[PDB]
């Protein structure tokens, strides 16, 4: 009979998350990317593919790990009796990722295109990535599929989450603290790229997938005993921690 | 580069694996379940509050190691590069976990409850094991919790495929087979369960589960896209042929629960 943590443990649970999301510098103010996506005045189209192909990759983990994460914790409540307001924690994690791999929110459901070419690191790729592409080297291209180290870092502790039964928690918790200011970043930069002098992006519908994401954007509620607790806020520390610094990469890159 | 079987293969595939759910006796005619649910005069609250019981248990795993297949299955493309045919089946099967989880069918949103209470098991249990458990005594319900065997194989079944990147293909080929035939049964067994001379389910709301269930898998008019070699190939028939004979097994055992002595 499995039962989430009772109400003041788990909001004394979501104020240290909140502290720890504030202790790695993933807020607005805090993170080179955010500052550098707003200050730079122009990009180059080899240093905004190269932002474009990390942050496919990136999001492509991000979506199967967090569903092979849910798939953890599936085979859990296979063999126990979750009580109903952790089931309702579990479907909430089902509708989430339906965004990204399926595109249920109607924020997507409107300008997503269907089947696969709509779940979104296929999205960005193909509307992103693609017209990028045309501007760059096939050496560029090749150099910008070889991950930098904390981008790298980032993708292997996504790999161990997806084995966790709280992995799934511990990435949306944190993921959708800074979804929004990392798709405004991308507003700003992918504005910014200049090929001759001449944007690359410059229609509306071009930043379909950006401006979509932009209007989109409990986790405590999968944390069942004190001690799951602990190894969630510890988690979500080193995952917020690998977050930031794959994040400031990016800022590196821009400038 | 990871991309499906060619076309030819996989229907070499989907005919095998027809020739299995034949094999197991799966059919509308050949399962006792089926037959029984055809045959019998009346249902005791007792017998039908056990196979319902037996049900709950057995869509709970059902759904949870569906999913938990899937994790495993994501786990491996998060790592690999899947063409857009893989990643349209793997939606696929995210869609159809999602009528049991979240009744995203429309069928299902018009009728279930919302939330954790919609969730099949759960509205199952709640509109069907509850309301029949009222004409059962404490120990016929204890004794309802102690699944038979051929049960218990099945659900250890579905605890394997939770890890196997084929599981959730597998289950969901098997079980789309033969979900509209056991809400089929469900729907008769119910219908004659009396109590006192009433009828336990005496109102057409009663019944929203299960209808819901025969309206979606009627209405409705694939799996072997999830395969990317000859190997894997050769394993999901070898699993399905496992899993489709569990899947047997366990439904004769309704079967002969409703013609006991
Ligand atoms: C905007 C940030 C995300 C992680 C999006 N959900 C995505 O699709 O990349
Ligand atoms: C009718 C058979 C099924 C597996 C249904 N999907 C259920 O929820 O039990
Ligand atoms: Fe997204
Ligand atoms: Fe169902």
């Amino acid at each position: 009979p499995l039962s989430p943590l009772p109400a003041v443990a788990r909001a004394e649970l979501d104020a240290r998350t909140e502290r720890e999301i504030d202790r790695a510098r993933l807020r607005r103010a805090d993170n080179g990317f955010f500052r550098s996506a707003r200050d730079v005045e122009s990009v180059s189209p080899a240093d905004g593919h190269a932002v474009a192909v990390w942050w496919r990759q990136m999001t492509k983990a991000f979506m199967f790990t967090t569903l092979a994460g849910l798939g953890a914790l599936a085979r859990d409540y296979a063999r126990r009796d979750a009580d109903r307001e952790l089931l309702g924690a579990f479907q909430t994690v089902y509708q989430v990722i339906g965004d990204d791999l399926d595109n249920a929110a109607p924020e997507f459901s409107a300008v997503a295109p269907t089947g696969p070419a709509g779940i979104h690191y296929v999205w960005w790729d193909d509307t992103i990535v693609a017209p990028l592409a045309a501007h760059v080297t096939e050496a560029d291209r090749r150099a910008a599929e070889e991950l930098p180290a904390p981008v790298r870092e980032l993708l292997a502790a996504m790999d161990r989450l997806a084995a966790e039964p709280l992995g799934s928690a511990v990435q949306l918790r944190v993921v959708e603290t800074i979804a929004l200011d990392i798709a405004v970043g991308f507003r700003r930069v992918y504005g910014k790229v200049l090929a001759g002098g001449e944007p690359v992006f410059g229609e509306k519908d071009q930043f379909a997938w950006i401006d979509a994401h932009i209007k989109a954007e409990g986790m405590t509620g999968l944390v069942t005993d004190a001690e799951r607790g602990e190894e969630f806020v510890r988690l979500v520390e080193e995952y917020a921690g690998l977050w930031s610094a794959a994040l400031e990469c990016f800022g590196d890159r821009l400038t």
